[PDB]
């Protein structure tokens, strides 16, 4: 298929809807599907809904809504409770598929009570219509420049449960305790960083091509996460996502430990 | 003359061919000419033209393709055996000819059967012997003349840092064969993949001399060993390190 | 507010000015306040100034002006005497402050013989700081600057170099060269952000922290580069850029 | 106030103990205490001991036994099962206590079996005193300036310079030991010495090991990192750290 | 052995003693061939030099078995090293060995002896190597290691030297060589601190800029630099 | 077993041996055997020899002079023409047994021209060391016994390791080579190898001290080409590649450098 009939589908899925709730990320997908929801239908008939959680930065939440609201679409925040559920709490390693049940179940209650016909998301190859018209990552990037779409955020985050053991109990204040370390280190120049949490020990993965930079921290790094609550501040040697960069070798004993 | 002289007079070239091929590289020059083109003749009315071979990495042709594709051009690939030519086999200082010489003698069948009416390539102000357009110097453009125009036009992304052949990390006579060729794009792509976008992997028959710009250097140290086993597997016997550092 | 309203809210400023006067750096706001001004008002109605003076570095000079041409407009350039107010010469606390009123003094200058309706500017209140009065912020002026396809721009601003003397020192056209040979060599190794401080026969130089361990590479050529230029000692402050 | 006086203090302690086993550490102290044992008693009258257990490597147990023997003393290697008490099986912070008094406990046993009068150790001026062991140094008010100046009087020239510890050390309090994860502990610290660090901790915290090095070291350490990560790894542990905070952080 | 034919010609003996291995070894043959009651060792004690060099030189005297006896000298009383002229090091030299001339006088020594390589190991064509050879053949295990120079060398000529400022120098240094690095230099500029390092050490010392920045302003530096340079 | 017995049985080789020739490289091993002689046999019955040649440098003969004269011994250099043999000129592979040869002949010849019953040198575990069951360790412990303190801390090998087999030794290539270490041993960094391929120096470093060189890289470089090199570099590997790796990349280096 071309771009032009990929495109074609997808307005087709946004006319038969008639009206539709977006969950909007504020990547390049969401982005696109919240802009041709809009385009298609009229800002009267798609409502936009940012979460906002423990699990996920103010920062980004607050980035979400105001890339939302340039669209010019109506938005809506909503907020997510989940460190209610156990399995989130005590981070089992389905916690993932809890915390989007619990994600998605809240949307269908706002599309149910704004009779919108269907929960709309950005995934690519509720309803993901751009992976229902076959669209790939080259695709998105062609309409969305075809469109003038040139504002989206560049980083996804992560839910804070990355950093957390399998069988850790999340609390408030460990979790905050997680993100200010992180954000700390990015203050420092390292955009691409984990804090990973356990208990008295930080554990630190930098992409290891910073690892040599970031000596001239060690101290200041140390002190400022002991004052977080961590009694031992460490850095993996293995680097961030341990065992990508490896010889062929070593990638695959990395990989079998 | 005016930049909207300049543009002028190169959308007037346009409309006459009326059907064009272009050779697209994704640097500026390129883009600005693919994105012209499309906005004067057309989607169905343009063609852009991917040279892939052994003497350039996968992933510059990936970008490339990609680049075109989200300009909204019609994007084909092409590949060409450069080491049938005896001139780039033996690597030779005319080398670089006769591989402009294949590149632009397969674009013109590309536009004999597509019915272009021209073929279209960046350069500013082989290619005529082919008979080959460059519209762009056609139109007096300069440097500054082609960052205008594409600021102007809302190009924002397109291949900052052209990349080299491979020959480039031969001497000169030394012959080129599809193994050292495969060897030393496998160990820059290594090196590339630890975080290093500018590297060179010279070869010297045994040896292997990286050139890092001299301020990654103290970066590259944590991977000294896997560096070093990497290249090994390759088939170099020693993996080295220049001092003097990049170029 | 939206960045639509915020573009809104300075194209309406523009289109009462009617004609401008643009104060021109090169940086992204510059560069953005003088895209929209042409974009709204046309290449006639704008004039693009660019100050050119021995506090600021011919090569921050020469950006300016081709990317202002390259922008579109008609582009003029000034030369300002700094150090002929003795504030300046003697880098007095104050300095800044004359160094401002001299510069805004001659845009307003370049403004009234044009009959430009004001002089704008990057960010006195002889000036119009129209992205300010949007209430445009970093992220803002990144945004719209994307939207329009302005992609060159000097990303690295080098300041005046006064600041690299103590408070008290005079300044020379000796010492001011000898600073910014001295600047404009650690740029050349791939060091953008950097500052040599003046200690007469010492050379304090401030890098990014971060930077730190790639410079050692460098450390000889530098310091025999350093003292060819008139320092007697070559020195790195460990506290690093903005010490 | 005098080295001639303090020595002579020593001599006449040892003469009259008649018969001594001397618990011989290798360092500078129980150097000298066995040398001057030797000289005021003969080789006969003087029984060196060794403690070989689990928490110490077998490369000081072996230095130990054979710089007893270059002093040319009798010395006897015996084993302790340190593990088969709770305190230094489950490392509480009286461990130090409960492991010194079973090896006061067994060094009574062989001075009981040999005729020896006394146990000495090398102690200069706990578990100690309820042993009954005599630290004759201590006892002729040793200081570490005489301890020096008289193994330079007799030639005394080669000792232990780096007391160890012992291998508690790299467990939390709380922490079990295993016969597994000591000699991952071991293993650990002989790789990373091999590589050219001799003072460095490997700190055991289940699945995570923490190294600490002096930090002037750190820089030099990087070109390590991958293999030191991979090794220890094979070793057992599942992740490998560095301390930010350098050795006894 | 020269060494031992001299020394009985002198009878009675003050050792000049820096606690270095040169030093060590004059010492120990003086007391040995002349016996512990006819040698004196005096340590100077002064503001150029550090008091941990003093202590253990006093210390590792008594732990010879020598007699060994204090001196001060003020140094900064001579206006030529408290002007720091480059000839400060001369008149140094003259309090240094006036004042043990003095004390020679007063014990009934017969001659004043230093180490180097009246320099009786000197005189017998004693090198470094053999230094070294001859101290573990008399059992010599104790030295000061480290042998510090005049802490003059850290301020430019001209520059007056004060209590103060030298403690700050002093109290920099000591810092320097506690984070493992024994050689080096803290070189004073007045508000100016430049720190000279071996080069081969400047890339391990990164981990300490922070603490070395902080750690000399709170001495009384404004600025913490290091030489490009390295040390000499 | 114990350090007493294997020493006793040293006293005992040289004391029947009663004359001895010494072969003297001033490393700890032949500083043992060079002391033992001379305690066990007097000054009168021990001869020290030391090698000189053009693939050893200047320095480390001179250390070994000035060491054996430090412990008292009857010492008597030596020059050997080892370029006069072509097995060692033309850098073949067993150009080492065709040196050894050379220099043992030397040495036989002395010991016959002093009455010396035999030549001794220092290999461990007529090799006195070795026989009396030393290893390194027992060297180590024996040698600080008898106030031994001064050696040649790092020994250098013959320069001809740093020539790939088939190259031809000249006194330039070599001169080169040496000149290229000894700077580098003046930067701090006194275990170095810099090996010679042609147009290329390939230089060998403790992998400890790889970080500690990136001050050094344009200093050395510019250095290196003035001796004649065209492209200077570092091998990642660095010195004795492979003997600190983990278990398995130690047994995979092995497989790399027993395939040339
Ligand atoms: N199972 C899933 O579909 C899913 C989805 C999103 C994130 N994750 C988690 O994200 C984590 C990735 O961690 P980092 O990205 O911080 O390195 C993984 O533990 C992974 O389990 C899993
Ligand atoms: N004629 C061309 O189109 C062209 C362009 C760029 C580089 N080259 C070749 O590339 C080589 C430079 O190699 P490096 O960029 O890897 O250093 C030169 O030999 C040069 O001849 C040729
Ligand atoms: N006092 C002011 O309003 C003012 C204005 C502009 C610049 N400055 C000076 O700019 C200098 C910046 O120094 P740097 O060289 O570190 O960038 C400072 O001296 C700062 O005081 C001051
Ligand atoms: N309480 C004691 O007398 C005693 C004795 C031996 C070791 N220790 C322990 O040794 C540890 C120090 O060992 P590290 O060298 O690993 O830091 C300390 O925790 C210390 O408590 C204590
Ligand atoms: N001029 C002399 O004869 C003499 C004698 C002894 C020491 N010194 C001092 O030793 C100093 C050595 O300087 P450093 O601080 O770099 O070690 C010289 O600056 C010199 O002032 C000089
Ligand atoms: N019998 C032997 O194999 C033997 C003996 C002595 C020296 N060698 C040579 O000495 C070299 C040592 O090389 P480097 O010490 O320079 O690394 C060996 O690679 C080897 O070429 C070999
Ligand atoms: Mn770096
Ligand atoms: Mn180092």
């Amino acid at each position: 298929a071309t771009l032009a009939t990929k495109k074609a589908t997808l307005v087709a899925a946004l006319k038969d809807l008639q009206r539709v709730t977006v969950a909007f990320s504020g990547g390049i997908d969401s982005t696109l599907v919240l802009k041709m929801a809009l385009d298609v239908l009229g800002r009267d008939n798609v409502t936009a809904v940012v979460a906002n959680s423990e699990l996920f930065t103010d920062e980004e939440f607050d980035k979400a809504m105001s890339l939302a609201e340039e669209l010019g679409a109506n938005v809506q925040g909503t907020t997510l409770d989940y460190l209610s559920d156990d399995h989130i709490k005590n981070n089992t390693p389905d916690s993932w598929y809890y915390a989007k049940k619990m994600f998605y179940s809240r949307l269908n209650d706002i599309a149910a009570n704004n009779g919108s016909a269907a929960v709309l998301d950005g995934m690519i190859k509720a309803r993901s219509l751009l992976q229902e018209a076959d669209f790939f990552k080259t695709d998105v990037r062609a309409l969305a420049q075809e469109l003038g779409l040139t504002n989206w955020n560049k980083v996804a985050s992560c839910s804070v449960s990355s950093r957390f053991p399998y069988g850790t109990t999340l609390t408030h204040d460990n979790i905050a305790q997680v993100m200010a370390a992180e954000k700390y280190l990015r203050s420092l120049g390292f955009p691409t960083v984990r804090v990973r949490f356990h208990n008295d020990i930080a554990r630190i993965e930098l992409p290891e091509a910073r690892i040599g930079d970031f000596l001239v921290f060690n101290d200041r790094v140390n002190r400022q996460l002991q004052s977080l609550g961590f009694r031992y501040v460490t850095l993996d040697l293995g680097g961030f996502r341990s065992g990508r960069m490896n010889d062929t070798l070593t990638k695959a004993q990395l990989a079998t430990f």
